[PDB]
């Protein structure tokens, strides 16, 4: 049929062919003059979308935070884990870095100009950084899930996981049962937060089609350039980002980089070409393990984990992407909300989805988190739109870093504790 | 025993008796000088009762919407699921449009001083319908169960439930584990809720006669004539939907509508003398089978589903009795409202418990739903109590089509894919 | 310091670390750098206080949907009457001495702070129907959401007693049902106490600084009209301590002086932490073993009176409203002396168990008169010279917030005989 063969392309594909149908349907419409043609019948699915995917912040941030901080806690974390637990949020956080940085140097999204005017957001006196680390701690969780604010439900998740975590290993069997069924419950709350997810990415196609034939039907922006602005800057931050964390971490512990990357190449194509990091989990292992030197009781716990919470390439575009969106409507980052980013993309990289658009809502996440609201009719919204369809080309490099992410934390994480293999790194 | 025997007077017969000796009270002590002293110390039971009334709303229809739709979902639903559940929506929606059409023709509440004046004419410029539509979906699932908004809510909780019973359906044990653990959550507190309600529906009698305690003694209103008409309202459009929407739908079917009924009779009648549309499901299924000629496995399946998804006479109750209050009360409702009230009573008779005093617990939903908030010691309130007085002599009425649109839709659904002898239909 | 400071008991760990505080401030704000305090260590003490408040909601209504969920409703209510009737006499006595105390002190006597006449004569606003009513919640989840702990303690309790009912049915699978939500939030309550044990770790950083920035600020305004409240208000705690309680377990047969002894823990973790809400762990590990009475009483009226047992916070709010109206330049009314017993009570039972809660609620108890701030009247004069000597009223009105709790709780475990007689008995 057509609504079933709909939901079998791929669903980043599709999303790209949406981005590209929608800005010739916009082109046409300005050629031929049916601007509220577009704007009263085609937006309106735009709108639909936007407030569809919105939806699907708060619920993910909760739920996904919290269990994905009980399975990683210093309670279950031996002494490889948190020296791997370490490395990863360290590593997310330099990803994250090397993404605003590169950003700022590429200039995103400087040249598209759909924003509203120097305004709209005037303040002239933003807080402090101190103040901007204290509300991480929410004064109340319930209120800072119904008003929206993501950073401190993060926090309140975290810790939330980590006390359940605590309580598992009590001695009583009453509160064991009901730490399992407080789990089990944001479990469930987070596996149907992803299979909502992955309907409203199979919705997403027409939602973004709609975003874009209606902003380049009603008026001209450059969404052909700062596009390809944007892809250089995601892909010259992932070169970055290895060339320049791996290669220094791998130096100052003693490896040898040029070798860990003429035998990482493996899992790197694998997960390049395959577009999946969860799914080059057995070519990984293969790799650390035939390649590297890593005992079986360092991959065998790291690997599994470094493909859930280490994501690398995932961070850098929610840093690139993020300044980008700032940029384009007007609004630039000041030095004390470009930390929120980074803050909300290393703790919501601690739990994340496996499903195609685990890059797409967190960086709607980021965006409510730093302070840009997703309403429906903001050019946040046509930004997150035009990121949103560019996604499918930047996947590609972003499961490579973040395939080679734990790869390179592995070796690292087996040189210090003496159990990887000194002869598999000369002759 | 002071209270028990109080308590075990059937509800439902002592709210009519609260609203009769109200009505009587506010006579005697509104001509013999005691307003001030009945508005100071009878109406604080009114207050209290609303405030109950209105503490239920939010967690009975999250809940109670989840499980239904966890219990109704594409997931779990075959052929005769799918053909069975679209009429029960479809003659759901239907019966809101006859309750609403038949609501107008009457003019439910037009002679009832409630409200004022006129209070307000700013209240007007609704928003559009497109954006009514897109206004379904939350921006923030728990800021719309903060705020009170209980369409967007119902909405996220339709999603929820599919989501976690095509988890239910998944092959990972895990998940599936989390998946009926989250289900049986969602079950406890719609099931406590429903303990809650019980409880405050035999509290209700004291609310309705302090609310008419006061109306009466403060300013007079008319409440005998104006319920006389809503009483009549809604049995018009009882006797209405049954000849004019099962007629038809049985008509384009080609099975003859007038042996349907005199057939059928028995099952009505039963429904009519015990008011209970669960308690008649041996009557249901044993004319279904034996008097229609129905296959087990479609009546197996369609009635005891058809008791508790499909009810077209409090649909239709709704559809009167918000006519009703925005009529009295001076609120004339708007066509952007008049679907709002439509989309509200079809997705709540989704998930409902038949317990003696939950079609009123709809219709103070529906109140929140279309703007009309029972805000304690408002017009709305006190039309409100007025309609929640009468609900036996339109119970007793309503229950009745309640079954009839479930033996209506089972001979439909039999009879679509030839499981309906003609030998039964026939001379 | 390796698993050191995480292994030294928390109680003289805490108080240990308010110690070095005072001292810290006062050498620091007498002789050098005193507002350095203010920007390096005091960002702290907000840390701490942030993450007091943040388990309030959660420990309110897990803990006591999971608390009135264990007892028997035939029980409940019998424990409830009587736990809700010894938390308001405990409250309108307290309020009394109060005002005995700040009529004895003369609180506010050589502050003249330019006042003709004084427009606190005429300050009878509330119904106490209105606040009967705003009991039961319009929305549950909007009561979560905006900080109201009386709605959402009753729709916990009324949630706990529909689950407790539910739990004995005939279906199965609603048995299931209401086991497993019952479940859920004792997991909830259980995590709540792991992160309250885990904040009370943190508790000595943040006792050091918000007891610095006070001392360092506060530590010379101490003198004067000031001191007075301070020398009446704790004088008051005592005599609260001393007359009300002593005198209530005196007549149910409960050794008064065993009672302090045994409830050491409880005060000095709730006299230094300053949250009665926070210091509820600590208090349970009192009750249950040190005290000796049944989970099935204190499970329920510890949560339940760490919110709405304030009898220092009614005891503070008499004498701080009979100070700044005193400070207008006319005593308080002997009549109107009343209505403070009715809005010191209905304003000590919503507040919540947090530090600094009692000044901000002191506010709402003055819009019973209702000042403006700059011109004319002293209402923003009067009480920001309190709310600058808060955190050190705001810390022995906290010890007595607890100690009520758990003479309370001894009492009804005493009276339905539950309570333990094997502790006692030495
Ligand atoms: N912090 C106090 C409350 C207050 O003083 O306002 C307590 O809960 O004990």
């Amino acid at each position: 049929s057509l609504l079933r063969r709909y939901l079998d392309y791929p669903v980043l594909w599709k999303i790209l062919w949406g981005l590209v149908l929608g800005a010739v349907f916009g082109l046409i419409a300005g050629h031929f003059g049916y601007a509220g043609a577009v704007k009263t019948y085609i937006k309106p699915f735009g709108d639909l979308f936007v407030r569809l995917l919105k939806m699907l912040v708060m619920p993910i941030v909760l739920a996904s935070l919290v269990v994905g901080a009980a399975s990683i806690s210093p309670a279950r974390l031996g002494r490889v884990g948190v020296k791997i637990v370490v490395y990863y949020l360290a590593t997310s956080a330099m990803a994250v870095f090397f993404g605003l940085i590169v950003g700022r140097l590429f200039n995103v999204g400087a040249n598209v100009n759909l924003g509203s005017g120097t305004g709209k957001a005037i303040e002239a006196q933003p807080p402090s950084l101190v103040q901007t680390l204290l509300n991480i701690v929410p004064t109340n969780p319930f209120a800072s899930l119904a008003k929206g604010e993501v950073l401190p439900v993060i926090f309140f998740a975290i810790i939330l996981g980590i006390a359940i975590t605590y309580l598992m290993n009590r001695n009583e069997e009453r509160v064991r049962k009901s730490a399992e069924t407080l789990l089990r419950v944001f479990d469930g709350l987070a596996e149907a937060m992803y299979l909502i997810v992955g309907g409203v990415m199979q919705y997403a196609p027409i939602g973004v089609f709609a975003l874009i034939a209606y902003v380049m039907a009603e008026q001209g922006v450059r969404v052909v350039g700062p596009l390809a602005k944007v892809v250089g800057a995601v892909y010259t931050g992932l070169f970055l980002q290895i060339v320049i964390t791996y290669f220094i971490l791998l130096k100052v512990f003693g490896i040898d980089p040029i070798k860990f990357i003429r035998k990482a190449k493996d899992a790197m194509i694998t997960a390049f070409v395959t577009r999946s990091s969860s799914g080059t989990l057995p070519v990984t292992m293969r790799v650390a393990e035939e390649e590297m030197g890593v005992d079986k009781g360092i991959f065998s716990f790291t690997l599994p984990l470094g493909a859930t919470i280490n994501m690398d390439g995932t961070a850098l575009y929610q840093g690139v992407t993020v300044l980008f969106v700032a940029n384009a409507i007007g609004h630039p980052l000041t030095l004390g909300q470009q930390l929120v980013v980074v803050l909300t993309a290393v703790l919501a990289s601690i739990g994340t989805a496996g499903v195609p658009g685990a890059g797409a809502i967190m960086l709607a996440m980021v965006l409510q988190s730093v302070g840009l609201d997703l309403t429906p009719g903001s050019p946040v919204a046509l930004a997150y739109a035009m990121i949103l369809g560019i996604d499918a080309i930047l996947d590609m490099g972003r499961t490579m870093v973040n395939v080679t992410g734990d790869l390179a934390g592995t070796v690292i994480v087996a040189k210090t504790e003496k159990e990887l293999d000194e002869s598999k790194w000369i002759s």
